[PDB]
């Protein structure tokens, strides 16, 4: 592969100097018109050899545009916040709004090359790293981002000659031909020559941003539920101390400090989910948890992609983040009122497995709740909501419109479920006719899923 | 002080049980209306002895009000971002949002008693670390934040029959606790944030009384000649293109030398921009990053506020910029918006711009005072040389030029920004951030000062230090 590029690439000065002078005007206003139409991203992964002009290219690009609306970053040294929490969230971070660049060097291409080159990770790990990656890439994409990338290229011969090398591009080519896609492919630079090397990456970036500017039933789950289960007054008085106590306990062991707690909320309005996060938050001092309540996204959060608003909230070690409604709505809220296209929601359950399988990799025990009741157990609800003098129990205009859908709320629940409770991450389904019930078994499952990671822990 | 919450306040359990059913329902209400409105935020410090029933009764708060809308922190375990930037940086970090409640533990005010308790820092730097409070919680306050601030109390004697830094156990550690917290109770409790010392002896009295406090809090705010400096300047000077060439590398090489130099590791630095309308910023700005790599700097544009920093104070937006250690962020423009485009057109009261000049000046000395160099350049040209660019801009092809609806109105407001900038620099052109005004209607003249300036600040800087 890398020989193509090892054939002596070259242009004279005379042509690279009248090439420059239009090129960097060009570049100037598609920058500019890419602020104005705030439309999508422009993310720019710089790897390869070094000595090859990583830098020296990265540096002209900031003087050819405008480095007002460009943010260059490395990943070279990770904070303690970045370490405390899964390896993507740090990438998440970073990631630049709709209309701006990101330059990434020593982003996620780098420390999977270097980690097995320095033989930390087996050939194994690094495959799925590869794959991961181009998860990663196409969810990037498919929101929206023009990505580029860019391999700083010298041979064997060509380095030595500038006054670990041989694994580095064994496995670099390995990388590059299973992340080079038609979506995102790798440029391979030869860097031997520098105008070559940085009026290639110039034109590169210009036609790729120029192109871009220029662009426009299943109901079985739910209908086996026994939403006829209950607690009595004495099994709810003595089940919701014992697993009350059992979550304090299970929190304060020494082995949480290896792992997190992320709790998903969803289900029916008036289903309850309020008064069961309370049960929960009632085991716990305050200082040990923080509640994310989800609504619409913010400007920022829409300037981003989808998930990005969720990476934001995600635990550091011995934390615990309770998520009221979550990165589920666009398989439900958003698929029933087109709140987004249905390619995107489509896209989004494998995207979403993608997501929780990054958070359990790292040690993040997740939980899922979706909180049943029947449809007359809604209305009775809503009824008695209605009757009280408080105005935070008033039934919504948007209430009344959830409950017209009632039935698009059954299929896309069971569509949620079929496709994103996994090995890893499972839906627990929640008969919430009675609260105490309901309250109870969130306490449970939760409290169990603990347990369970103690005990995988070994 | 304290001597009214040591008579033994106690309520009964039956009275309790009555007065909770009411407060929380109406809690929850207040709480609600609160999210509705989404107009100001509401903060609760919570501060006091060991044992006096502090994390009880944030506890509590969270079982009577819905814990969803409510974010309980601690701010004593700092993060390496944390750390890295000045010690501010990190309260403001976790504001909680309009319609939102935060409540502090760990906050500003056990930061301090905590460092003087243990003789950490002298009594001239508690006075300093009071003063910075109050200026910090008025600021926060004329902004529109609802401020509670909740002193769990118990006497000694009290403490003695009953995890904090300070060994409580040792008698002295109370007596210097409740002395300090004496001189910064008296200094800090003002009309607009109270302290409430609240007897912690009794849980259902101190409960309660906290709750009412609230309650009573949140219900009652629910239903509520400069222009010489500028005349002044000679923009008449300029740089030959010779001149300039070899002055425009000198001062590069020095400033890339500087950057580089061991001594910046216990630095940064932050590079404010404002001028006129086509002074030439993007123009300077591009000439001090050129001696650089883009890895050493971070150049943030300063625009209208989005949706996250409407919901916080004014200076969020600004703090959240601010650099790590060894780190370079340049505003092209800046907090001096306040008192430049807002006052002009009318985007805050008076109130709000003629607080902003100590407001502005407290923040440049809280970042000067952990080591930041703070510059800050105002690009001086004619409405001539104005005019000319204007022209120029749109003589060319290229639209990233085209002079906007806007600035030819910002033109005919020209006298205003005299008087304004006069202002500015008067009021807020410090020993600690002096003003530079830069004659601009040369490039080559404005480009190479803002260079040299920026090389005078970093040298003047390693010259103070040790």
């Amino acid at each position: 592969m890398f020989e193509s590029a090892e054939v002596g690439h070259s242009i004279d000065k005379d042509t690279y100097e009248k090439a420059v002078i239009e090129l960097r005007e060009a570049l100037l206003e598609a920058q500019f018109e890419l602020k104005q139409q705030a439309r999508f991203p422009v993310i720019i992964l710089i790897n390869g050899i070094e000595g090859a002009g990583k830098g020296e290219t990265v540096k002209l690009l900031n003087e050819w545009m405008d480095p007002r609306l460009i943010e260059v970053q490395s990943f070279l040294r990770p904070s303690d916040e970045e370490l405390e929490r899964p390896p993507q969230w740090r990438f998440w971070r970073r990631l630049p709004p709709k209309g701006r660049t990101g330059i990434f060097f020593g982003n996620w291409y780098s420390q999977m090359l270097y980690a097995r080159v320095e033989g930390h990770i087996k050939e194994a790990k690094l495959d799925q790293a590869i794959d991961a990656a181009e998860r990663f890439e196409r969810m990037l994409c498919d929101e929206g981002a023009l990505l580029f990338k860019f391999w700083f290229h010298l041979s064997k011969k060509q380095l030595k000659e500038r006054l670990v090398y041989d694994r580095f591009v064994h496995y670099g080519e390995r990388v590059l031909r299973r992340t080079s896609r038609d979506y995102a492919p790798w440029y391979v630079v030869e860097g031997a020559d520098e105008r070559y090397r940085a009026l290639t990456v110039g034109r590169i970036l210009l036609e790729g941003l120029q192109a871009a500017l220029a662009t426009k039933d299943n109901r079985g789950l739910l209908d086996s539920l026994d939403l006829g289960q209950y607690l009595d007054k004495d099994a709810y008085k003595e089940q919701l101390a014992a697993e009350q106590a059992r979550l304090a306990g299970l929190i304060r062991d020494k082995r949480f400090r290896q792992h997190s707690l992320v709790a998903v909320f969803e289900g029916n309005d008036a289903a309850g989910k309020g008064g069961a996060i309370r049960r929960v938050t009632d085991a716990l001092d305050p200082r040990q948890y923080h509640i994310v309540p989800i609504a619409a996204p913010t400007e920022e959060e829409r300037a981003q992609p989808y998930l990005w608003r969720f990476w934001r909230h995600i635990p550091a070690r011995r934390q615990f983040t309770i998520f009221d409604r979550s990165w589920y709505g666009r398989v439900l809220v958003e698929r029933i009122e087109g709140f987004c296209a249905p390619a995107d929601w489509l896209r989004a359950y494998g995207e979403i497995n993608d997501f929780e399988e990054q958070l359990s990799e790292y040690g993040i025990i997740v939980v899922k709740f979706w909180l049943a009741i029947d449809k007359q157990t809604q209305m009775e609800r809503f009824k008695e909501r209605e009757k009280t003098p408080y105005k935070r129990y008033k039934i919504t205009e948007e209430d009344w419109r959830n409950r017209d859908k009632w039935d698009q709320y059954v299929d896309a629940v069971g569509d949620m479920v079929d496709r994103t409770s996994t090995e890893i991450a499972p839906w627990t389904l929640v008969e919430a006719n009675d609260k105490r019930f309901a309250r109870v078994k969130v306490l449970r499952t939760i409290n169990d899923a603990i347990e369970a990671a103690y005990k995988k822990d070994k």
